[PDB]
């Protein structure tokens, strides 16, 4: 029982402190935490460039991480107190989506990276049970563009870590600076803030 | 090798922000007055205890206690965490020497916070405290972690090293607990910002400990 998770890669909208060279960069490409190949929790299912960025559906496989999130999810407040409105209670689509809340790239194309704020602004992770589900969430696509990506989603388990690995991955995450002011704004601008979702942020 | 954590559980100079945080020092005083020892847990959870409070002693700024872990079970996840962590790489800085179990313990538990009405029930290493000034501080040696502490005086310590002259490991979790106990901590909003007010406040300025605030 997989998770999938999309979000946006790259923000036009956005200026850095860093449209052709993606499409351009185009005509297995594998899923981990935080950039560390020792922790592939499973592989991007499709891209796709759009009106206002890179949009990238990735899917989340491992038995191993996943068994990891289930039980850490069981000692989560955060868990625990559910999710809103008329969501119904999903302790590992909600671990994740407070866990690993960004995402990030590195053919051109290396893998993605599930973090917990992306380094690009605008990159919020969206995770869930369905992938036709992720994509509603964000209010900027069109149906023409999930079209682009239902036409690619519709090894073993490639997971080095364990808990311990997780249990300091998240801990760096506590010192990067804002970001949870970072976060909600990946938020107020992908419009995940309007259809409502699992995100913790 | 156990590592003992000191800080602040209250600061006097400080108005709360909840009307129920208030411990000023007539109270914190008579208490201290009143009658095992005291037991340090991670987030307030009776499955997480560490180890033990050491000393608690009443000064000028407010109320300060020195803590020991002891705990073989916990130090043990520490220690294979440490290992996997960037921030612990990284390294302490100045003229400080690594110690990879202390850089962690500084990371995810950068907070004191008191459990009080026997009136002091317990104290809990955390993410970050609800009272400002609970910045933690974490070392290898008693003496070394009062002496990050600016506003302490001698006669204030020897009043603290009075108290550590004083094995039925009772940690009752694993790192799956400390994983999602972990991932709550990320949510809690102006996180950093309160734990650097806090660091300034009590004068570790960062340059001279393990803090990494
Ligand atoms: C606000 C903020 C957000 C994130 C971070 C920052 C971070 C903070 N800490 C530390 C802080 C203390 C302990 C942990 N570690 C990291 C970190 C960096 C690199 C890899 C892993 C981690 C965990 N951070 C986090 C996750 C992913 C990041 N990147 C950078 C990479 C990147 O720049 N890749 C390039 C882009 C263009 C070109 C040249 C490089 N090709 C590429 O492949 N990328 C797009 C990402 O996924 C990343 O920069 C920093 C600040
Ligand atoms: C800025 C900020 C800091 C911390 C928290 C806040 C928090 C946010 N989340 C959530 C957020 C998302 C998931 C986790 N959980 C918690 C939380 C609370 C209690 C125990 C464990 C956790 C993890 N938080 C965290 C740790 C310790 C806190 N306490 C409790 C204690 C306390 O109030 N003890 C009292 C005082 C008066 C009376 C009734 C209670 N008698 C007592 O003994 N104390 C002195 C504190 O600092 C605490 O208030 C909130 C905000």
């Amino acid at each position: 029982t997989p998770v999938y998770v999309g979000g946006f890669l790259a923000r036009y909208d956005q200026s850095p402190d860093e449209r052709d060279v993606v499409e351009h960069w185009l005509h297995a490409l594998p899923l981990n935490i935080n950039h560390d190949d020792t922790a592939v929790v499973g592989h991007v299912a499709a891209m796709q460039s759009v009106r206002d960025g890179l949009f990238c559906l990735g899917c989340v496989t491992s038995p191993r991480f996943l068994e990891i999130v289930r039980r850490a999810s069981e000692k989560s407040e955060l868990v625990s107190r559910g999710p809103v409105s008329p969501l119904q209670p999903d302790k590992v689509v909600e671990f994740l989506s407070g866990s690993y809340a960004g995402l990030s790239l590195s053919t051109p194309f290396k893998h993605v990276a599930l973090c917990s704020v992306g380094r690009r602004r605008g990159t919020l992770a969206v995770y869930g049970r369905d992938p036709e589900w992720v994509t509603q969430r964000f209010p900027d696509l069109t149906a023409a563009d999930r079209d682009g990506l239902r036409a690619q989603w519709q090894s073993g388990d490639p997971f080095r870590s364990d808990s311990y690995g997780l249990l300091g991955n998240s801990v760096d995450a506590l010192y990067i600076r804002e970001r949870l002011p970072k976060l909600r704004y990946d938020k107020q601008l992908v419009g995940v803030t309007e259809r409502e979702s699992y995100v913790k942020a």
